[PDB]
């Protein structure tokens, strides 16, 4: 099959700002990595190490949301960009409130996918995250990524 990277749920994340509201950073516990979603923007990020061939990769996310993180209706969306040249990325995928719940674990997936292949390049770390949309409140919590490239291992 194709190459799967397991991404590490102990090192290498932080937290993440793309937005007007500031972050308070990750947590990290056996559970994986959690973070206080703050304001629209605010997120969880790690790199994928340089050299990428990421285009038509598919990036799939075990979640859990919090309670109050249901009761803003805020939306989750997976992202990706290039380290440095921050607006180049990965911003069409979405998961709305309405399929989101916190009774349960959840799958989110995000398929990388550029007209311009921006994705299969060898200057930049990518970095790759998910960030809440809209009003949110509450925590999310990340237990694990896998990452599918287009790439025959
Ligand atoms: O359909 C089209 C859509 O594709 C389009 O979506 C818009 C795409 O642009 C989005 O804005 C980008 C969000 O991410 C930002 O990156 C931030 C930059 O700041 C970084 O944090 C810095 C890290 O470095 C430190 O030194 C510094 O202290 C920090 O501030 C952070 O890590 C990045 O995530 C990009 O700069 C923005 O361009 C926008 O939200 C989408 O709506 O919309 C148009 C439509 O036609
Ligand atoms: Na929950």
């Amino acid at each position: 099959g194709n190459v799967v990277i397991e991404v590490d749920m102990a090192n290498g994340w932080r937290g993440n700002a793309s937005g007007s509201t500031s972050h308070s950073g990750i947590t990290y516990s056996a559970d994986g990595v959690t973070f206080a979603a703050l304001g629209d923007g605010v997120g969880a990020v790690f790199d994928i190490a340089r050299p990428t061939t990421l285009e038509d990769a598919v990036i799939a996310m075990v979640v859990n949301v919090s309670a109050e993180f249901k009761a803003s209706e805020a939306n989750l969306q997976i992202f990706a960009q290039l380290k440095e040249d921050w607006s180049k990325g990965e911003w069409d995928c979405l998961a709305g409130s309405s399929e989101l719940t916190a009774d349960t674990d959840l799958t989110l997936t995000c398929t990388i996918d550029e007209d311009d292949d921006k994705f299969n390049q060898t200057a930049r770390d990518v970095q790759v995250g998910i960030q809440a949309k809209g009003t949110p409140a509450g925590t999310i919590t990340i237990k694990s990524v896998t990452i599918t490239l287009a790439q025959e291992a």
